[PDB]
């Protein structure tokens, strides 16, 4: 897997296949870059507007196409923090209605609130399903599924192997989180890669790890 850095190390992209890359920025955080025939689509942007601009510029230059859309997986600063940049550049910022209203309540500009419990999007050739499994890391957390690759973007709902505890639970629902993870396992019975919110890429084992952290 080919791995390309910004100058400073603060942003890194790692290839999963011909058209899917994982983006990581610095505490580490992950999203996806989807290289589609109609433009670049991100699953999550970054901690703040500075890193989000850097991410966008790196990918636009490398892939020679514009970022057209971003899927925001919950309303916390690490996910929603580059919203201002997205809005001012005319990048469509997709979210559930709940994610949008939490973003507003917390002083952020609002994403679209277009995503339902299950939403199916097509960006050129690239199919993307978004799924709200229930409450867990936050009230609003969603997952993203790429049916052409069986790749799940878990976000902070899903903990990496390295994670030895649940992290920030101030906004979490620790008695629902297990049912939510089960909902994902029931929906996606054959998973090739699982991208956690933070940490290394794994497989279904990361969902099982999260279940154990919840005991
Ligand atoms: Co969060
Ligand atoms: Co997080």
């Amino acid at each position: 897997k080919t791995v390309i850095k910004n100058e400073t190390g603060t942003i890194s992209i790692s290839q999963l296949n011909k058209n899917v890359w994982v983006h990581t920025e610095l505490v580490p955080s992950n999203g996806l870059v989807l290289n589609t025939s109609k433009g670049l689509v991100l699953v999550d942007s970054s901690w703040d507007d500075k890193l989000t601009k850097e991410l966008i510029e790196m990918v636009e230059k490398k892939f020679q196409k514009r970022v057209t859309d971003v899927i925001i997986t919950h309303a916390h600063a690490d996910r929603i923090g580059g919203i201002k940049t997205l809005k001012e550049r005319g990048i469509k910022a997709h979210s559930t209605a709940l994610t949008a209203e939490l973003a507003k309540k917390n002083g952020y500009e609002e994403p679209l609130g277009d995503l339902q419990t299950v939403t199916n999007l097509k960006f050129g050739n690239m199919k993307v399903e978004t799924f709200y499994p229930g409450k867990g890391h936050t009230e609003d957390n969603i997952v993203v599924w790429l049916p052409q690759y069986n790749i799940l973007v878990g976000g902070c709902l899903v903990k990496s192997t390295s994670a030895k505890d649940l992290g920030n639970v101030a906004d979490a629902y620790v008695n629902e989180w297990s049912t939510s993870i089960e909902n994902v396992l029931k929906r996606y019975r054959n998973i090739n890669a699982v991208v956690p919110g933070h940490g290394e890429v794994g497989d279904k084992g990361l969902l099982l790890h999260t279940l154990d952290l919840l005991k």
